[PDB]
């Protein structure tokens, strides 16, 4: 598996981005497996638009 978090929630808590939990559920991103291919364009369309926040989420994913 190799993903260091069990749930999108626990993952988001870890990077202090749990404010965006509802955004992930809205986009039907409910398991960790779903988040692996996110780009900045996908985050934008999720309504996660701030660069800093994108960087935070995307680096975390590369870091898995």
């Amino acid at each position: 598996d190799g993903i260091p978090y069990r749930t999108v929630s626990e993952w988001l808590e870890s990077i202090r981005m749990k404010r965006y939990i509802l955004h992930f559920h809205s986009a039907g991103l409910d398991t960790m497996e779903c988040v692996l291919e996110l780009t900045a364009e996908d985050l934008t369309q999720m309504g996660i638009t701030l660069p800093g926040h994108q960087k935070r989420i995307l680096c975390s994913i590369q870091g898995f």
